[PDB]
């Protein structure tokens, strides 16, 4: 019996086709992804293969102005149009709190939404009961397939789920659900979830009864053969894990941003044992036409986005200096604004040991692409912010040792004076450079804002201590020569869209007035 | 023909009786003012004197939780109960914008509200037309008296009137209105307004046809004889000005906070010439009973205030360190919070030459009377803020030369180490002390945030430059040994209530997290 699993993960609001690097589509003849093109390919496969499941491993929420305006209604609408068979909750599905998940996604999706390791307490337990499920048994041809969900146990640090949801250890929660499915004579089981490739391999190894793991969160690209685009594979597709009971369990993921459609064919025997599996993610490039009906519906929904983009978000009473002459040479108030917005975006519920789990921000000055003039009655619109932050990136959370952060600050000024992009704007850090010193030894003072403290204050950076830092995905990936960040980081989780982080902060503040205040000094 | 003018000014929300220093009444047997006691005295005078006018010279708005909750409805209600005959607009009547004045005061007052020097433009001109008047002619016995209003031309820097109101020069605007009254055979004219004692003397001198000036704003106490309480008179009551045409024009004011009722008897001849005048403000002490009906109505309205005082205003995720061990010895995050709230409260409409007219704050650490613990789910209520700021003061705007501010910072640490109240918390200032230096020479660096700049940044304090600073009225009055502030200041305007400034800022922010960030350093 052959099952074809089609899968997406970390689509992150890429409803429209994007450029090759998942930013705004500018050269239509070379654009990729989008739900209209995904619809064409899914429909084609469903005409040819008898047993198909289309699954999403979470993180449809967050990524573009579509999510900013429609707040998940676009996810329910377009996932319903594609006829997804099941979806697991991702961390970003909690960005607008549990209410922003219940309404509109859980109440409007025409497919089960799953997570076996999220437990509710208090009145929320009654409000949400049955709106998401630990698993669903689906009929596929003349057989049934059980799909069990899971979501990152770290979601409380990576989104806004509130204090009435408990995120349990994935393996601990999954095992009893898989054993329950076995008692109900369900012999084909898919674990679909959102914890990252490392956890997916552990689930494949340790959760007895799981036949295949379909994952997400880490934006992992897996491929068997020569890669079709710029993404470098982390391993073969599927990635085979040997389970504790000796079975070979395929693990799949399909990068992010709707650029690829995962495709895995699994051959099962009559007892649900996996005989073999093969496949590869399909690059959704311009060789696949965008479905005209879906494309026309996307164009209709785009009107409200164009209208929103010109509305006032808030006001500034100061000139927002995002010039290269300032932001690539010294502390600039646009850099302070964006770092303050990044820290505000990352305020999460913590225990009594931290005021907040993260207090620090770094931002390459070359990533700030325009100033914003305050003389248009102080108005700031999304279009203005898009000129400052045009790359379509995210502001991510990483864990870096102090030694790595000291190397990053040395890199920030290693060739100072040429208007190069690596000069860092900061938040929660006070740095002093002495440019008369040799490159690599110019950082003379580096103080950081504490997190494990009830009163935030600055203390010297410690080389062996691991710090949480918010920074662009461009830097987390080693952009601008920050290879030490990519190579030495101890954890990396994708954050919210860059423009959205700043837009939300400006709207909350109503009137902003960022100052240059001594975060970066020269001796 | 004898006219008795009863007058109040700068009542500033003191609806209830207060202590002798106009703070919360604690020893009822020695409390003063309040509208219930004012009603008793006004009613008594109106039984005895045939020709009485009860006038208010503005600034009923702002000062206590009454204004915070009722937003001017309490002013219309209780001024109507007292049967005020006329009121001039004060600067604080614009604290909640022109909408917060129109509704509820202008639409609900049963007496004319006046100002001849405020002109509206755009659609507001039609919306507000006739809701306030340049003057009113009132019948008094068998005669008529014209009352012409005026309001501080500096109101755009001292409140939130918006950009659709123009505040003209008082004398320029008043003169044509007084000459118009003379054409209508009104020969007895009172100028009632809110610009301060200095401007009141200029109006008495230069506006031809004005028989008496009844003022406010500067909280001026005038008295003829031995003063009845702790207020020190600035001059006799009335203060006589010789007009340009040789007449003697009495000028009156009655301190502030409803502690006194101004009382002036004027003898006019048949042609409206002033023959003589005499009087004195009446101290509203415990020898005058509170009117039982007004007192019962005040007690009924107080219920909503008690309810509000326990509601959540916002949350803190950090411990708000308002301890004396911190705030009298070093930078404390409660001090940073309050100074940031003071600066946010003073954001006003400026020309293209300033991002804001004021950027600096000083606050005596001894004025911070409690910390606020963040472990009650982060909740902050008005009752918590009242424990931090219990004195019932205001956060005022002053103009100080840099030399005066350097002397204030030397005074801040002149006897450092004894937990004395004069140690300053700051905003928009970065100070460095070297305590090994002799007292009076411990300030080694003092940088201030620019105002006449599009990008706020810090520059060294200049001894000859005049800076605007927000600080408690306690310090503006030379409290805590800051005699140099009282003696050397170049301008002083009373600001908003201390608790209200902080409460509004916390509600706007929703979640606060003030840090200790290096505003005060020790070498
Ligand atoms: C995020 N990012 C970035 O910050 N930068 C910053 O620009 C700087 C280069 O700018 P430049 O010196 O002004 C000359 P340009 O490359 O703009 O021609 C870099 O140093 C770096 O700081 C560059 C690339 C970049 N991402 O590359 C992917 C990408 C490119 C274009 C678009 Cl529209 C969307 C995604
Ligand atoms: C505003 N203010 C103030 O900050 N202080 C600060 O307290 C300090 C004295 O406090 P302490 O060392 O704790 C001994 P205490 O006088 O509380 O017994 C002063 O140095 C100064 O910084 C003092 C008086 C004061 N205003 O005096 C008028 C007033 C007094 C009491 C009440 Cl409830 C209402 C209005
Ligand atoms: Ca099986
Ligand atoms: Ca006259
Ligand atoms: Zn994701
Ligand atoms: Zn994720
Ligand atoms: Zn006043
Ligand atoms: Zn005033």
């Amino acid at each position: 019996w052959e099952l074809t699993i089609l899968h997406t993960n970390d689509v992150h609001s890429r409803l429209e086709q994007t450029s090759e690097d998942s930013s705004k589509c500018v050269d239509a003849s070379r654009c990729m992804g989008g739900v209209a093109r995904l619809f064409t390919k899914v429909q084609q496969i469903r005409r040819a293969e008898p047993n198909v499941l289309l699954l999403d491993a979470g993180d449809q929420y967050q990524g573009t102005i579509w999510f900013t305006v429609y707040k998940g209604a676009e996810v329910a609408h377009f996932m319903n149009a594609l006829r997804y068979d099941a979806m697991a909750l991702g961390n970003h599905e909690f960005d607008n709190g549990v209410e922003g998940l219940i309404e509109p996604l859980l109440k409007e999706a025409k497919f089960p939404i799953l997570s076996a390791n999220i437990k509710a307490k208090g009145p929320l337990a009654s409000q949400i009961s049955g709106l998401y499920l630990p698993y669903k048994v689906l009929p596929v041809g003349d057989e049934v397939v059980g799909i069990v969900g899971y979501t990152s146990k770290e979601t409380p640090f990576l989104s806004n789920p509130g204090t009435n949801l408990v995120f349990e250890d994935e393996i601990t929660a999954l095992q009893p659900e898989v054993d329950k499915l076995k008692t109900l004579n369900v012999n084909k089981i898919i674990a679909l979830g959102h914890s990252g490739f490392e956890m997916d391999k552990l689930i494949a190894q340790k959760v007895r009864g799981v036949d295949v793991v379909v994952g997400g969160h880490s934006n992992t690209f897996l491929y068997t053969g020569n890669p079709p685009s710029k993404e470098v594979p982390a391993g073969k597709y599927p990635f085979i894990v040997t389970s504790d009971d000796g079975r070979k369990v395929p693990v799949v993921q399909a990068y992010a941003f709707g650029k690829y459609l995962g495709y895995l064919k699994i051959e099962f025997d009559e007892r649900g044992n996996v005989i073999s599996s093969h496949g590869n993610p399909i690059l959704l490039d311009s060789s696949i036409p965008e479905d005209p009906s879906i494309k026309a519906d996307i164009n209709k929904w785009r009107i409200k986005l164009d209208d929103y983009s010109t509305q006032e978000l808030g006001k500034t009473i100061v000139y927002l200096d995002g010039s290269s002459q300032s932001c690539r040479f010294r502390e600039c108030n646009m850099g302070n604004l964006i770092c303050d917005a990044m820290i505000n975006n990352n305020l999460r519920h913590t225990d009594e040991m931290f005021w907040n789990h993260v207090s620090m921000c770094i931002l390459n000055g070359g990533g700030i692409r325009s100033p914003i003039d305050e003389r248009n009655d102080g108005t700031i619109t999304w279009e203005n912010l898009a000129a400052v932050l045009p790359f379509g990136g995210t502001f991510d959370l990483v864990q870096l040792k102090g030694s790595t952060l000291k190397k990053a600050f040395e890199h920030s000024v290693h060739r100072y004076g040429q208007s190069t992009g690596e000069f860092l704007q900061v938040g929660g850090i006070h740095v002093v450079y002495d440019l008369s010193r040799k490159p690599g030894d110019r950082v003379v003072k580096l103080d950081v804002l504490c997190t494990s403290c009830r009163v935030p204050s600055y203390d010297p950076l410690k080389m062996d201590e691991v710090y949480k830092v918010i920074l662009p995905n461009f830097l987390a990936n080693g952009g601008d020569g920050f290879q030490m960040i990519k190579d030495e980081l101890l954890r990396h989780d994708s954050g919210d869209q860059d423009i959205n982080v700043v837009s939300t902060y400006i709207s909350k503040m109503k009137v902003i007035y960022p100052a240059v205040e001594g975060r970066i000094k020269f001796s």
